[PDB]
């Protein structure tokens, strides 16, 4: 009754907070390692988006939740450009492997995607995407001020077709609240946001890993 998107917020908050101190991704955020570790998350991004944005087509073409499914959201594309600039050349797209966390998070979305599983696709769009549109501000300026990386490189970062963040944001969330679920979908859908945090955090680990 508080609304699908308020208990999404409530059911992944401790996820978010173990997220936030991961090794990695605290020391990349705080300036302790450098452009060579952000691009090679970057590279994992851009494996995982490609997959989930394949699972959004999927999903957006079945007829279920399209006008949350916002085309302007993808990512994969823009993180490529980005990619294109932080290695100076075109290549890493036939360099990159699938760390082992990738190659799950993906066989997860490839299952979603075949399924036209809906409510579970809806769990993994706002584990990206609403983080996405909430961190990317402060993020890029992080690699901006402790790696020099130009904004030209973090199109990733930036939704220059969304004219208005907030509004932007209040708005998906609503989207979600107006969805039109059974009591198991919406259960499965809470559920795959956990899993969904659990997929991203491993990326993470798996870069600290080396
Ligand atoms: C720059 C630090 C940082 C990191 C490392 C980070 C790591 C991640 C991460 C990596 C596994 C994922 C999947 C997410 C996913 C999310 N983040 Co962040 N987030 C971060 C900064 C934020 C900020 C700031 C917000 C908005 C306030 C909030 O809800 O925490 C945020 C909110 C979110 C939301 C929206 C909550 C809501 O309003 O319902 C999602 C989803 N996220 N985030
Ligand atoms: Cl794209």
């Amino acid at each position: 009754t508080a609304g699908l998107a308020v208990e999404l917020k409530q059911s992944t908050a401790q996820a978010h907070e173990k997220a936030e101190h991961s090794t990695f991704m605290s020391d990349l955020l705080k300036g302790r390692l450098g452009v060579a570790e952000f691009t090679r998350l970057q590279e994992q991004a851009w494996l995982f988006y490609t997959a989930l944005e394949q699972a959004v087509d999927a999903v957006r073409a079945s007829g279920f939740a399209e006008s949350l499914l916002d085309p302007a959201l993808n990512r994969a594309e823009v993180l490529a450009r980005d990619l294109d600039k932080l290695n100076g050349s075109s290549e890493w797209r036939s360099r990159i492997t699938a760390s082992p966390a990738v190659i799950d998070y993906v066989n997860r979305l490839e299952e979603i995607r075949d399924n036209v599983d809906g409510p579970a696709l809806v769990a993994h769009h706002y584990v990206r995407y609403l983080g996405d549109l909430s961190a990317g501000q402060v993020i890029a300026r992080m690699m901006q001020r402790h790696y020099g990386v130009d904004p030209e490189a973090l199109g990733f970062y930036h939704f220059e077709g969304i004219a208005k963040l907030k509004v932007y944001k209040d708005e998906y969330r609503e989207k979600l609240n107006n969805l039109e679920l059974s009591d198991e979908q919406r259960e499965h859908l809470l559920k795959e946001a956990t899993d969904a945090f659990v997929f991203n955090h491993q990326v993470f680990a798996d870069l600290g890993k080396g």
